[PDB]
């Protein structure tokens, strides 16, 4: 059953609820970005109205089919009426495609719905900057102090020296990147970019990059892969004997795979720094892993709810355990009490 945290109150509208079948008195299903947890349950069956950006528009007609006459999609930046409704999209800083929500309610009250985010200074100087908010409803993946990590800068700074530097050491070495959906895709553009190369991929990775209006496109991509030294490969497939495999089939084209696994945070974070990065090696197999995260580090969260002053907050991650919500709210909390809201 829909639970309470993807509801709006005084609408019918939804919040990336599609995995309930019909959803007493929705009128309206909003879907802020094109992710399988958030997604799942869309079809070519659906017949309610989907309001969603264009981008993730274009992913539900090409990827999961949906009839054309059902995608709503609407423009960043513009007050848009619906279904009687003041609303806003927001970019997120998430993955292509990725919104956060402005509600305006008819009896006065305003609700931000950041679907996932990174959140960032730039959103302050927005339409947010405009007016109050009373409610949000917040991505709370890494809410918690020991969760840090670098800038996406700094990460894409690393990835093109060391792709680079080993390139032009062996010129008979291949780049790779792993990947399961969309988001991070400044990660093998700008190896490629440096290289002058384009990225090879399968072809429905291709279908899937097609979708996002990245500029130019075409000329930074390919399906032929023997043309191509930046490889794109599933994430379960980036290891050892998935990636020998693999290097069988260019057909002694190369000697020698540099791999990068963009992953979020992990317990390594803790000690270590990203100029200081080291890969596993077996062999003629090199793979890095790189904390390129699309989500908010708890500072960037501290800042961004403490700048927006809401009056209340409605966590949407990892809110299925007692103490992981309880835990949640001490930090709100303590941001009030040292902000003076």
């Amino acid at each position: 059953t829909c639970p309470f945290y993807k509801k709006i109150p005084g609408t019918g509208f939804t919040v990336d609820a599609f995995q309930y079948g019909v959803v007493e008195g929705c009128t309206a299903y909003f879907l802020t970005h094109f992710h399988s947890d958030h997604y799942a349950g869309l079809s070519k069956h659906f017949t309610f109205p989907v309001y969603c950006s264009e981008i993730t528009g274009n992913l539900l007609k090409n990827k999961l089919h949906v009839q054309e006459q059902y995608i709503h999609p609407l423009p960043l930046d513009t007050e848009c009426i619906v279904n009687g409704v003041k609303v806003v999209l927001l970019d997120a800083n998430h993955c292509p495609g990725a919104v956060m929500i402005l509600f305006y309610l008819p009896n006065g009250t305003v609700i931000l719905h950041t679907g996932d985010f990174r959140a960032d200074p730039s959103m302050e100087r927005s339409l947010l900057a405009d007016q109050k908010v009373h409610m949000l409803y917040l991505d709370t993946t890494y809410c918690s102090p020991e969760y840090t990590f670098p800038s996406q800068q700094e990460v894409i700074r690393f990835a093109i020296n060391t792709a680079f530097e080993a390139v032009t050491l062996n010129p008979h070495a291949l780049v790779v990147c792993g990947t399961y959906s969309i988001g991070k895709e400044k990660v093998f553009l700008a190896i490629a970019d440096v290289l002058g190369s384009k990225v090879g991929m399968s072809q429905e990775k291709y279908k899937t990059l097609q979708c996002l209006n990245i500029p130019e496109i075409n000329s930074l991509i390919t399906t032929d892969m023997c043309s191509s030294l930046v490889h794109l490969l599933p994430m379960m497939q980036i290891n050892f004997k998935g990636l020998q495999s693999h290097l069988k089939k260019c057909g002694g084209k190369y000697n020698q795979i540099l791999a990068f696994r963009p992953t979020g945070w992990t317990h390594s974070n803790k000690f270590t720094r990203i100029a200081d990065v080291i890969p596993q090696t077996k062999g003629n197999i090199s793979i890095y892993g790189i904390p390129y995260s699309e989500h908010s580090s708890y500072l960037e969260m501290k800042r961004f709810v403490q700048w927006l002053k809401p009056q209340k907050i409605i966590p949407t991650v990892n809110v299925g355990t007692w103490k992981s919500r309880s835990t949640m709210e001490k930090y709100f909390r303590e941001w009030k009490l040292e902000a003076g809201y």
